[PDB]
């Protein structure tokens, strides 16, 4: 009614049928809930469903009636419903049915609508009687991320099926009951529909702006108040979230109008109390249940996803009856977040040769009896009374610090040789030792050797052999030339027990040395790919700065002695090392204590004890004792393969175990490598002994026991058994131990856990999650609620769980994974207002938003639609700041969502699209699109400039004030952060090519140095990542694409990536160098040209225009260089930034003007710095993204301004020798001389830094794409850019700017002045020798640019006639 802007997005692939939908929709994650709705529409029940609401409206009766959904639920799934959440997974069954079962699938396919596919034979028929084909191609049984099974069973089928007609019922029946039967496992894959048509996809879930491009209109400035203003109106009008949304989504419109009716009413300067405690003012925040939410996470999916994962945890705890406030509780509470911090607790490992006999350290020192120390006092009182920076000086053995070396390794050698002794040489009060690693034959013999070398000749000798090795021989092997020389001069006076010399395989020197030291390495675990060191019994891995993390534990220790020694806990008849030692464990177990703290497992115990009750109500079960406590309380499961010695030697363990402690509640899981023989039989054998367990006096009872009876196969409880272990990701034949939960192994060998190792497994475990939950729970007085070992499990899981890290540390937010309880002090009277009911909410969401905000815009809209769910109880704190220094919100915002789906008149699920009504007629707007994070959007159908918006003109020219636009969901990202294996460092440089089954080179990347980031644009399906050819895979192998998480998760060692979601694909892939490799991609160890020249153009120009001007302007430049060269010519867009109306037009150019096109984008990183203003974001694209914008196949580009004109046949400028520079540019013009004045390249500041080098222009220039590349300039440009744009008046024109900043650091080719003519700085008399013109500002006069290009040119109306004729040509054709 009102002038109004309507604008709609739709994805790039068709609608699937809303039936598919909706089963999708409905069982999310739940297969039974899949196949109980499956049996309901091959019944031909939803048949009578015409319309889509009618189907809808079938489905809500369906789930309530049969038990599937609740209300809760319900509500939940109506808004993934309008989301259409479901929609993009049924379109990776599409492309894969359509790229690689098709073609795959030889024959004359006609009536074969639905086909099972059994021993690579497909049969059209449920009679089963004729084969069609061998079907060729890869594998079609991959268990795949969108698959489902039902059932078990030897033989595998699988149904492709168009589910829409009922010719499906017949073939679905026939393969459940052979599954319900056991005979064959069942599963469905989907075939596109033919009886839906090809109607585009509407979507929602995205946010659009109306951005006021002239912001410098300010006079008056009591800008201050508006915040404050503002949130007390909403508090007034009591309808206040309604205040908010309405006032925040056309907040420039309303600033003038607030401040009225004596408006301030600061009652709520009291609640700056609040502010005093936590929060700083102006500032957003929110919070799940305690948990911190970042950005990215506050979208629609992005929440819905975390409700879903958060309700199935809570549900499981509100099972003993806890209200969802106690629960919630519970989860925040102090005591659970202590133990979380509680690693500040150090556990500390016995490094003491004591076990070993004192033969395996080799210590440089002894602060005792050196005489390099006799200076120092040997007395306690000397660590007691110290003060300052410096490390106390003593006489006295305090600190340790074991350092496990390699002697074949240089870089192993070098770090005694120079980093040990200097230490030594230095007289820190530190004791260094360290132990040779002898993982191969020569590392073996040289430990032999400075062994031999120490005990006879000393240290020195030793030593002496070491230092000498290392400078240049740098040996791997012993070498007699080096040693011999050593002991013909250091031979004076080897003291004790003789020689041997030159031979050494001592039946004690090499027998017991080397195996002692081997079983010191064996039981601290100090080896493998990363080593580790112990200072003071504290694992420190040897990585990056290890000595830096030394440091800070040896002043964390010093303290821990100076506090027992003012409470005289110390005497002076003491060894200082065992203050330490005094709880040390002899034994090291990287299970129980994996050095990356953040690699653990933890299931769902209540989850596991419901999907498979056939299986835990089956398997023998030692219960715990009636008289035990609350305390003595722990539940334990061991998985182990009873067919291997090592799976039922860790089972005789756990049964020691248990008659220790009487508390714990035992289970055994029979988990064998050969399912062929059924499970069934060796679990009965135990469970008829179950009355006798741990009555084994020895462990052949258990052995024979096993072997002995005669049982059935209950094949019910083989079904249970195989979905255990696919829910909790476990592997056949392999051994795992649970306890309460979590997760340790595989057990590789049953010597890795013992007895010995299940009672510090409890003794650790018990501390972290049991204390703290038994505790918190109590001081709640909910203890009530344990009753049993098993009761107990599922709380403490449940609370482990809800400090799980989904998202790594230092990606998106360092800040640990903890549930916050401090907003809880704040005073809610004045600044709160509250939507749902707390006693019946399983969700509790605390928004602390400052109106003010453009950020405030999005988070209200999102969650006014959240609010809207049953369930759910939202509480707001409104947080203005005094501090505004410019305009606060200078756009208008629309939210696109819906809480439940819209229907038709006819019946059809309705589109959403966002109408701003109101909108000023004389304000200049610019639209924008506030999309999730993995989509990529552009502008499909406009006739108006969006970039230049104003109603008055529209209606003047059209006629009429409502404007409408359509976007495009062009792609969505796959996105991943890769790592080097095992020192772990970003490869850079490295290249990568995304395939399909149909094309095996679907896109191509290349591995950024930040985060080792890399982006693919893709849509729903199944693909796979290789290493390009060439030098990235000479260097290195890729283990895995980390599809299931940063991990290594066991099942992730492959390479294939899959999108079934609007969040895309995040990755954490890894990579191992390949045999003894320091290469560096980079650098070379030649066909590259004709190669791009062959495939694009003899020239590459690319270039980028923001407005219907700019874009008339780049079809004149264009045409330029068309009749300036008879040379084939390729033209490269920047997608995003042009207007529909341009890019309908270039085919009808690249028709008349004989060239090429390709558009193309890349998306602003994540982690690369935003910039608020488009026409910077602009110059950002020509700069920061070279080498990733274009494919690899590129030798190089050219960029040309859109409002340049060309007089050159362009070749030249490829020619043009850029003598090894990655990129060249035209300097400014030194012709004009009148014009010095406005010349500031001349300045300090520029002067002072180009102290000869020029100030050059960014119009047009050239980037030798494959040297950029190689010279890896591009990551140089990003990362000095986002440190310099920390500054907001760093780059007046960044594009400029950044290379004449870089011009040290990466060389810039200077180009002759002939390629560039402008008025303002080149004289008349220049323009007869110049190639190309700019139009550069003025700036002594106002003439526009128009009014330049005829004036400048006389051939620019020329150009613009032939487009002008075309265009009229096409508008008639
Ligand atoms: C995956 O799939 C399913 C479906 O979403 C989830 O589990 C379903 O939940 C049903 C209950 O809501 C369950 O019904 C049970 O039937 C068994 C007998 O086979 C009963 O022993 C159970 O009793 C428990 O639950 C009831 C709940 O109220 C029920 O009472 C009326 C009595 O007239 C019943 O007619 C009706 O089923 C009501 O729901 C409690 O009152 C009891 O005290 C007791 O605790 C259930 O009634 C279904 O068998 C089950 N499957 C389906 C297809 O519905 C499953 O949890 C979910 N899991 C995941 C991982 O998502
Ligand atoms: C939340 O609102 C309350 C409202 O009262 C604030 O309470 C403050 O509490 C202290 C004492 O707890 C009050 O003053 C002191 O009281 C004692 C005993 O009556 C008296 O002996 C002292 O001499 C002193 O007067 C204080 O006045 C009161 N504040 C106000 C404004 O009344 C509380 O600080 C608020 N907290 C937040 C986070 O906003
Ligand atoms: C590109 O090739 C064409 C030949 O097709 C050249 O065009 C000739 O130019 C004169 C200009 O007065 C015309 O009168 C002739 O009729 C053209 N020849 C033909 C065959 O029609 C053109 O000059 C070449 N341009 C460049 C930059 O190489
Ligand atoms: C209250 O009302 C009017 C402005 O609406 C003004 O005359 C008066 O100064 C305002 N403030 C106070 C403290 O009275
Ligand atoms: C204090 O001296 C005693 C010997 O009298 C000895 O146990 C130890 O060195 C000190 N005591 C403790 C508890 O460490
Ligand atoms: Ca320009």
């Amino acid at each position: 009614a009102s002038p109004s802007i309507n604008v709609a997005l739709k994805a790039a692939f068709p609608s699937p049928p809303y039936l598919v939908e909706l089963l999708e929709t409905a069982a999310s994650d739940n297969t039974t809930i899949y196949y109980s709705l499956l049996d309901r529409i091959a019944k031909g029940h939803f048949a009578e469903a015409t319309t889509d609401k009618a189907l809808y409206e079938k489905f809500l009766e369906v789930l309530r009636d049969d038990g599937h959904m609740d209300p809760e639920a319900l509500s939940a799934f109506k808004l993934a419903l309008s989301l259409r959440t479901a929609t993009p997974r049924v379109e990776a069954h599409y492309q894969y049915y359509t790229a690689t079962v098709e073609p795959s699938l030889s024959g004359t396919q006609e009536g074969c609508d639905q086909w099972f596919l059994i021993d690579g034979e497909q049969y059209c028929s449920p009679t089963l009687d004729t084969s069609h084909g061998k079907v060729k191609g890869e594998d079609q049984l991959r268990t795949l991320p969108f698959d489902r099974k039902f059932g078990v069973g030897s033989r595998d089928v699988i149904l492709y099926a168009d589910i829409t007609s009922k010719s499906f019922a017949p073939f679905h029946e026939v393969a459940m009951d052979l599954a319900k039967k056991g005979k064959a496992s069942y599963r469905v894959r989907y075939r596109r529909s033919p009886s839906h048509s090809r109607e585009s996809l509407s979507v929602n879930g995205y946010g659009v702006e109306l951005v006021l491009k002239r912001t410098d209109y300010i006079v008056k400035s009591e800008l201050a108040a508006l915040g404050m203003k503002a949130a007390s109106f909403v508090m007034q009008s009591e309808k206040p979230f309604e205040a908010l949304l309405k006032l925040t989504q056309d907040f420039p419109k309303y600033s003038n109008s607030l401040g009225s009716q004596n408006v301030s009413a600061e009652f709520e300067a009291e609640h700056r109390g609040n502010r005093e405690v936590f929060l700083p003012e102006g500032s957003n925040v929110l919070w799940l249940n305690g948990l911190h939410l970042i950005d990215r996470q506050i979208q629609p999916f992005g929440l819905v996803d975390l409700l879903t994962r958060e309700r199935k945890l809570i549900k499981s705890v509100l099972d003993l009856g806890l209200t969802g406030q106690q629960a919630v509780d519970l989860l925040g509470h102090a005591e659970v977040a202590h133990a979380k911090s509680g690693d500040d607790e150090p556990r500390r490992f016995d490094w003491r040769d004591d076990i070993e006999e004192g033969q395996v350290i080799i210590w440089l020192n002894n602060l005792e009896k050196d005489k390099r120390y006799k200076s120092f006092s040997p007395s306690i009182w000397v660590l007691i009374h110290h003060f300052g920076h410096g490390l106390p000086q003593i006489r006295r053995d305090v600190f340790n610090l074991v350092v496990p070396v390699d002697l074949t390794k240089a870089d192993d050698v070098k770090i005694v040789v120079e980093g040990l002794l200097s230490f030594v040489k230095r007289l820190i009060p530190v004791r260094f030792g360290f132990v040779p690693l002898t993982p191969t034959g020569q590392a073996i013999d040289q430990a032999k050797v400075v062994y031999y070398l120490l005990e006879n000749y000393g240290l020195a000798a030793a030593t002496a052999y070491l230092e000498k090795s290392y400078e240049e021989q740098s040996t791997g092997q012993p070498n007699e030339r080096i040693f011999n020389e050593v002991i013909k001069d250091k031979s004076l006076r080897p003291d004790g027990v003789e020689l041997s010399f030159k031979d050494i395989f001592i039946s004690e020197k090499h027998e017991k040395q080397i195996h002692l030291s081997k079983h010191w390495v064996e039981r601290l675990r100090a080896g493998g790919d990363v080593p580790t060191v112990f200072f003071d019994g504290f694992p420190i891995p040897r990585e990056d700065n290890w000595l830096r993390v030394m440091n800070h534990r040896l002043m964390q220790d010093l303290q821990a002695l100076q506090q027992a020694g003012y409470f005289g806990m110390l005497n002076e008849s003491m060894w200082l090392p065992g203050f330490f030692l005094e709880k040390a464990l002899s034994r090291r177990n990287t299970l129980i204590f994996p050095e990356d703290k953040n690699e653990l497992t933890v299931l769902n115990v209540n989850k596991i004890y419901i999907e498979n009750h056939d299986l835990m109500s089956k398997v023998p079960v030692i219960e715990a004792s009636k008289e035990s406590t609350r305390d003595d309380w722990a539940a334990l499961t061991v998985v182990a393969d009873l067919d291997d010695i090592e799976g039922q030697e860790l089972v005789y363990y756990a049964l020691r175990f248990r008659k220790s402690n009487d508390g714990v509640r035992l289970d055994i899981v029979h988990n064998p490598k050969d399912t062929s023989r059924s499970p069934s039989v060796l679990a009965q054998r135990l469970k008829s002994r179950e009355d006798k367990l741990l009555d084994f006096t020895r462990f052949l009872d258990l052995e024979t026991a096993l072997e002995t009876g005669e049982f059935e196969p209950d094949v019910a409880y083989d079904a249970s058994l195989a979905n255990f272990l696919a829910s909790s990701n476990m592997k056949a034949g392999d051994n795992f131990v649970i306890l309460n939960g979590r997760v340790l192994g595989p057990i590789t060998s049953a010597d890795d856990f013992k007895k010995e190792d299940f009672e510090v497994f409890l003794q650790a475990e018990r501390r972290t999650r049991i204390l703290p939950v038994y505790k918190a729970l109590e001081d709640l007085g909910l203890d009530d609620k344990v009753s049993g070992p098993l009761s107990a499990a599922k709380l403490t899981s449940v609370t482990a769980l809800s400090t799980i890290s989904d998202l790594p540390q230092g990606i998106f937010d360092n800040a640990p994974t903890v549930r916050t309880t401090l907003f809880k002090q704040w005073n809610s009277t004045y600044t709160s207002f509250e939507v749902g009911d707390a006693s019946t909410a399983t969700i509790f969401f605390v928004a602390v938003i400052n109106p003010a905000s453009e950020i405030g815009q999005r988070w209200v809209a999102v969650l006014k639609v959240l609010s809207e769910l049953e369930g759910v109880h939202l509480r707001v704190f409104l947080n203005p700041t005094v501090m505004i220094e410019e305009l606060p919100v200078k756009r208008f915002y629309r939210y696109v969502l819906s809480s439940s789906p819209s229907f038709d008149e006819s019946g059809k699920v309705k589109a959403l699209s966002a109408r701003f009504t109101g909108v000023p007629r004389e304000t200049l707007l610019v639209v924008g699109m506030d999309v999730p994070p993995a989509w990529l959007v552009t502008s499909k159908v406009a006739v108006d400039d969006l970039d230049n918006l104003r109603i008055k003109d529209i209606k003047a020219k059209r006629g009429t004030e409502h404007v409408e636009a359509i976007y495009e969901l062009e792609h969505i990202l796959i996105e991943g952060h890769s790592r080097e294996i095992p020192g772990a460092h970003a490869p850079r440089g490295v290249q990568l090519v995304l395939e399909t089954e149909n094309n095996p080179h679907f896109a191509d990347t290349i591995i950024m140095a930040n985060l080792g980031y890399f982006q693919f644009k893709a849509n729903p399906g199944v693909y796979n990542i290789r290493l390009k050819e060439g030098r990235s895979s000479e260097i290195f192998t890729l283990e895995s694409v980390g599809a299931k998480g940063w991990g290594p998760i066991p099942g992730d060692d492959n390479t294939e990536v899959v999108l079934m979601d609007f969040q895309g694909t995040t990755l954490y892939p890894r990579l191992r160098r390949k045999p003894g490799m320091e290469e560096e991609d980079v650098l070379e160890p030649e066909a590259t040209k004709s190669v791009s020249k062959t495939e694009h153009a003899e020239i590459n120009i690319f270039s980028v225009a923001s407005g219907h001007l700019y874009e008339r302007m780049l079809n004149i430049m264009m045409a330029s260089v068309m009749h300036h060269t008879n040379h084939t010519v390729k033209f490269w867009f920047i997608e995003q930034f042009l207007s529909p109306s341009f890019k309908d037009f270039i085919p009808h150019m690249a028709a008349e003007y004989g060239f090429k096109y390709e558009m193309v984008t890349y998306k602003w990183p994540h982690w690369l710095r935003q910039q608020k203003e488009k026409q910077r974001e602009i110059w950002g694209y020509k700069i920061l993204f070279l080498d990733v914008l274009f494919p690899l196949s590129l030798d190089k580009v050219i960029f040309v301004d859109a409002d340049q004109i060309v007089r050159t046949d362009m070749y030249d400028l490829v020619e043009h020798p850029l003598d090894g520079a990655p990129y060249g540019f035209a300097p400014m013009c030194d012709s004009r001389v009148e014009m010095e004045g406005y010349r500031f390249w001349k300045t300090g500041y520029w002067a002072n830094y180009l102290k000869g080098k020029p100030y050059h222009i960014s119009a047009l220039y050239v980037v030798d794409l494959q040297r950029f590349r190689e010279l890896a300039a591009g990551d140089r440009l990003r990362q000095q850019y986002h440190a310099l744009s920390a500054d907001p008046n760093s780059l007046a024109n960044l594009d400029q700017d950044l290379p004449n900043h870089m011009q040290f650091t990466i060389p810039i080719a200077t180009l002759p002045q002939e390629w560039l003519w402008c008025e303002t700085w080149c004289s008349d008399e220049t323009l007869k020798d110049a190639r190309t013109i700019d139009l550069c500002n003025n700036p002594m006069t106002k003439e526009p640019k128009l009014d330049r290009a005829r004036r400048q040119v006389p051939e620019w109306t020329k150009y613009d006639e032939e487009i002008a004729e075309l265009a009229r040509r096409v508008r008639e054709e």
